[PDB]
């Protein structure tokens, strides 16, 4: 059962009732302003911090879900409701809702009345601009009044609601015109302030919750909106708001407009003050008058759809699936752009607490946005690696805003130093420029310590070399990328952190994940060794990955599939001898990926017992059988209830690296297969059950040992976006950027007749064709460029700014 | 105008209307498990930690105000109501709330059913009962359905409130006859579960707070109490609920008897699971068995009702006045034991996620409670001179769960160290065992450093002349007793504390309050000194407490009142040379109660001034004028708009110095209309304008300069009740404990024609009758004890558990 469609030529999602399983949410803002919305105008805005610069109040985990947000409330003659359904909930004739590529859309009718709202946060503007629209489509005469109502936050997330022994007495505004300014601590050291405005004159106005609200009164009925009048209240302390309040006079057949703008201005400390107690406004006029005519609302409207259109425009797909189309070219690309403005900061599930995000997922999401940004994702890199410790270790954390990693979580990841690697191969083999590996970079943010960007490389690969385990596996540390996979914690009481709490020495337990890393993005270090000329280091470094690759088999194999590590008492984590996660899914997508046992059968055999024992109709499963208790060796991974999270959950996350396994060894069927079961436009129908946003991937979904099998969790903020991306673009696809170009080698279903894919790629537009006369999953027969024929499955690079026809036979 | 009236003979405040000004919020429990309750049956429960151990969720600043609680619904043919009037608030043909000592009754009617719930913690029990009654008033048969519901916190608040994206996956319940058991996280490391249930057969249950309430609903109007039934859910992860439904049948005049436990069980970890996966419940079902029947939860309430009777059986007032003797009698008492037991954890504007209180508010607390619990108190004082440096400095918070302090605070706050002595004085004079000055105490809790607890005296005696301004004043450090006042600060960052931020070297400014406590401390120390044979040591600190009184004379006196103190720059703060702050509370307040500038006239002129300049109808205020923009050089008191908190506010925690001090120049009428003006029982016919609970004291009360003149914050903990108390029980009322025996003093109003004090001290029982037959308001001329005439103002100790009739003719 599903709750909407999707609206493929406006790239939308189109929400038609406003009872969905879940509060659906979009994102707008794309620079330094950001805010969440939800169907039903929910969500709140931030500047550039959900934790030290939030500027509406939300509440989260709330009864009634998604109380709270930009609300508007029509009058009439006694008979009040909200454009969005919420929060008054009084049934409407007809509703919409949609959600867009940066902008949100709202629209309501009842008794006659219809209001459509769009809220979208302009390019280069702290503010979020809500054009409203009110329409007469009745037959008679009619007298209406408009409540606009927003909750401020006092710009401290924690403190605004822990800490109400001070912050009640320092609630601040200002009231000017048509304009409601929120000055809490502006006093003070603070020296910014947030203004809610409308383009028009107002007959009322609050700024005191319980004088429009009423202390025992909810959201639903206010009661200035009850009575139908404002109170025009001025808040001293407690909690301020801001709320306009309009007289509408609508003939038929008659429309009326209006704008609402949520801004946000910094002064300069010796500009802080117009007078003595009187806020500087110079600013917060001219951010109103950009926006003061609906004309300047729709020029700014069109100039962010095209900034969406244009990154998305480096990789279109033309093929039979509807499906999968909107998926490759519209939503996939989407998530994966938001996720680099959004990090991890603030979602539905996340509160915007947190201080940073981790260090892989920095270097993991760049594969999936490397080619929508070349440039910006150079500088997320050389940032990263600035971060970097000089034995070769890096900061469990990166924290974006401070451009530095965090010393009180620490180091001890050894998964961590790899990924830089991984990024910057697929940064230069994107771009083509190696410019990146002589540049200096700085040691723990040292200047004086500073080298070139290879030595980081150097660094990263010989901290795995240098901390090899008994059987030569690399030695894991507080844990692997599986953060709740904790193999020297050993920890017995609560409030207690797995990842930052280790026991014992460390100096005995691997991971083969990382050996299969080891492996595969080692590779890739012996091609840049030889790109320095470095032909003796080079040498050396293929000698400790062949070395690796005997371990790997000698030590890493269980007979039908790979291990997954050692923990610290010496025994095979991952394998048949187990009562309990007999076999994982990490081992297998990247020892596979590495081409390990390909000669002798062994990825073959890995990979079907993969659908043997982790496949579910909704996806594959972390590990089977779950574990059913808690195990102290093992860490937070046993804590959860079985199938969720860790637990045997579906992390669609490691679902891209059994994607891309099944390519290597030659299977397209079981590639694609993978790929469906959790692609959001593939589950849309089953929307009651997946529960969460139909256009956008999950962290997690409920695996097959649970109640709710199917259901997902955490949404919209993973780097799940991103390798699902990459499984399915470049592996799947074939279009597989390489050193010296592009490199073409699909591996699609059988019965597929073909494909066209146009990519942009250093400065070309490749426009392929594939094409499948006799309907085999993989192999190349023939590849024509530009008319001629080719050698090898290598285009040459152009760089002219030009289109090539490229016409490939399997 | 009033929202109810005091019951004396019940010792209850009676609310009549549910729409009080604010939620008016009771206590429950007095050793470990905690209880907070409104007068709507809102709040929430905890074991002996509102950060770690948090029972029930509990949302603060929430719109609608107090959402969450123990609510109950009653259905009757389609219609529901609760009791308590909220959630749903349906009208109701009566109400009744009232507040006792470790109790709430609510009463509610509506068609015809009348339904009463009684709240209460028994003693020695780790529960919350909730015995409720249900009758039928009407004239026919009726059939009904009633309906339970508390909600779950994950046991960490910080975590259940911040970390959806973890504990979204972990909640867990376990439904077991009519009993509901919440058991998240116990499979892994916490030993320790919370059950709901109810002494009789229930008809429905439910365990999801989605499918009990629904998404889109609200507390008001539940989906299952709506329609009727239950839905039988068991809640798997997201947010869990426990509810009981059950059928009822009432004959007119028949009413039927329900209880409901709130319990909260720990276990070993070895008895830890009664099955694979199946909570060990043994200590449950003892618990629910033990209130089981109506005249059980009778039986334990009578035995909570004599705890707190002989809790305050020690200091016994019978005067004309009848708001006088229910202050002193009941209420005074009952938030100073309460403060105790509550610390500064939990209230209505403690979110209960601070670690710990204040090192001075537990000495300065200590002296409101000596006199009903002295064995408890001698405890106290030792853990903290446990925590005590070894220099003499003492850390700022103090934890009373881990008996030790917070080393991330600090030190350097140089008025906490005299604090001790204080505190010691109190507990010496009121109980005569010197025995405490020998016990060894170690220092910064290392019990290799350890010494007597009179040096620890000593180095907090010696920590002030070691540290003395260019004046010889004692240097002020970060802060003293005014936490706000911070002279070495200068901070312009808005994220950073002003009490823990330090950027000058803090060997400049001076305070003249520490300069005050200093010698009014420093005379009880010389007392001490001569206790223990130690007459060079008296002599020698005689001396210093010598030339620091004149030091306050030359330096610390303005020429109408005392300065208030020195800031970093050397200039003069709380003189009338300054543009604003001309004059404070807190030096008047010590000054004079160290007897400075009595024979001078200088004592006299400062209290002139104090009621000149810094009195209002509502009490008076911290200074004069109010500052209106931020002073970087004095810290966070400038930060408050005017009249708020520190920025000349009423601070009724020194309005009792004030009143104090009042008693040393002999002024009985300006001392006790002083008093009057904000008691709680002469400030409860402007509840509308307290807007907080008419009953107990509040932190902070708005001063002249705000637009709210006379509103209260921060009620129910603070140290207002210990002082307010001593400054009328001991020094306007007369009965002041002393090293010898029990000093009378007192300093009333001349029209008094008299008053009967009944005090209980040191094993005896002092029977004091005060006449004025010539109307004045300070001077004993006779003093009879048991029918014979005594030499001087010390009645005799008797320690014989007898008492004595003590008649006093001023």
């Amino acid at each position: 059962m599903e709750f909407g469609f999707f609206d493929d030529a406006n790239k939308e999602y189109v929400i038609t009732v406003p009872r969905t399983p879940y509060p659906w949410i979009n994102y707008l803002g794309t620079e330094n302003f950001f805010s969440l919305i939800s169907n039903t105008a929910g969500g709140y805005c931030f500047y550039r911090d959900a934790r030290l610069r939030r500027i509406t109040r939300y509440r989260y985990n709330n009864v009634p879900i998604d109380m709270g947000g930009r609300y508007f409330y029509i009058y009439d003659n006694g008979d009040f409701w909200s454009p969005g359904w919420s929060p008054v909930k009084r049934e409407l004739e007809s509703y919409e809702c949609r959600h867009g590529l940066g902008y949100t859309k709202i629209a309501g009718k009842r008794n006659g009345i219809k209001a459509e709202v769009t809220f979208f946060v302009p390019l280069n503007y702290n503010g979020e601009v809500q054009k409203l629209i009110l329409k007469n489509e009745g037959q008679d005469k009619k007298k209406i009044t408009l409540f606009s109502f927003i909750e401020f936050c006092l710009w401290n997330a924690y403190d605004d609601m822990t800490n109400f022994q001070r912050n009640f007495s320092t609630g601040e505004v200002e009231i000017e015109g048509s304009v409601i300014y929120h000055k809490t601590e502006y006093r003070e050291r603070r020296n910014h302030y947030a203004f809610y405005s409308v383009n028009a004159k107002i007959s009322g106005f609050d700024s005191d919750r319980d004088s429009f609200i009423g202390l025992y009164n909810g959201f639903d009925a206010p009661q200035a909106v009850v009575n139908g009048k404002s109170n025009n209240s001025v808040a001293d302390g407690w909690a301020p708001i801001a709320s306009h309040s309009i007289e509408i006079e609508l003939n038929p057949g008659e429309q009326k407009e209006y704008v609402f703008i949520i801004g946000y201005v910094e002064n300069k400390d010796e500009e802080k003050w117009e007078s003595k107690g009187v806020i500087n406004k110079k600013k917060a006029y001219e951010m109103i008058e950009q926006f003061n005519t609906v004309e300047k609302v729709d020029k700014a409207f069109e100039e962010l759809k095209s900034y969406w259109n244009a990154l998305l425009s480096k990789y279109f797909l033309e093929s039979h699936d509807e499906k999968l189309n909107r998926m490759v070219n519209i939503w996939n690309q989407y998530q994966c752009m938001v996720t680099f403005n959004m990090s991890r900061s603030a979602s539905y599930f996340e509160s915007g607490i947190g201080r940073g995000m981790g260090f892989r997922d920095s270097n993991q999401d760049l594969l999936g946005f490397v080619h929508q940004i070349p440039e910006r994702a150079r500088e997320r890199l050389l940032d990263l690696a600035a971060t970097q410790l000089e034995d070769g270790s890096a900061y469990h954390q990166y924290q974006p805003l401070t451009k530095k990693g965090n010393n009180e979580i620490g180091s001890n990841f050894n998964d961590d130093p790899l990924w830089l690697i991984l990024a910057t191969a697929a940064y230069i083999k994107e771009t083509g420029d190696y410019s990146i590996l002589k540049e200096q970079v700085p040691f723990n943010n040292d200047p004086s310590k500073a080298d070139t960007m290879f030595e980081h490389l150097t660094r990263s690969f010989y901290h795995v070399v240098n901390n090899l385990g008994p059987h030569g596996l690399p030695l894991i540390g507080r844990a692997d990328w599986n953060d709740c996979l904790n193999l020297n914690c050993f920890s017995t009481v609560p409030d207690e952190s797995f990842q930052t709490t280790t026991s014992k020495d460390g100096k005995v337990a691997e991971s083969v994940m990382i050996a299969g890393m080891f492996v595969f993005i080692g590779k890739d270090y012996v091609k840049l060794c030889e790109y320095m000329g470095l032909e003796e280091e080079a040498r050396k470094a293929q000698q400790h990955i062949d070395a690796m690759k005997e371990a790997i088999l000698k030590y890493g194999y269980d007979g039908e599939w790979f291990l997954r590590a050692y923990d610290d008492f010496g025994r095979k984590v991952g394998s048949k001898e187990n009562e309990e996660g007999k076999i994982f899914i990490e081992s297998q997508g990247f020892c596979v990926m590495a081409e390990i046992g390909l000669e002798d059968g062994k990825a073959l055999k890995a990979l079907d017992s993969v659908k043997k024992y982790l496949d579910t109709p909704y996806g594959l499963v972390l590990q089977n059988p779950a574990f059913t208790r808690y195990y102290i060796e093992y860490g937070e991974i046993s804590t959860y209830p079985p199938g969720y999270k860790e637990n045997a959950g579906i992390f669609c996350h490691n679902n891209a690296w059994i994607i891309c396994a099944e390519t290597v060894v030659g299977r397209g069927d079981m590639a694609f297969d993978y790929y469906r079961k959790i692609a959001p436009a593939y589950i849309e129908d089953v929307s009651d059950i997946h529960k969460l946003e139909p256009y956008v991937y999950a962290q997690m979904v409920a695996g097959k040992d649970a109640k709710r099998h199917g259901e997902a969790k955490n949404s919209w903020l993973t780097g799940t976006a991103a390798w699902n991306f990459v499984a399915i673009s470049q592996w799947i696809l074939g279009v597989k950027p390489d050193y010296d170009g592009l490199k073409i080698d699909p591996c699609i279903p059988k019965a597929w007749d073909g494909y066209k894919v146009t990519r942009y790629f250093r400065g070309s537009t490749y426009e392929i064709t594939v094409k499948n006369p006799n309907h085999v999953s993989k192999g190349v027969a023939k590849i024509t460029v530009d008319g001629n024929e080719i050698s090898g499955n290598i285009l040459p690079v152009f760089n002219d700014g030009k289109t090539h026809k490229v016409e490939v036979i399997l």
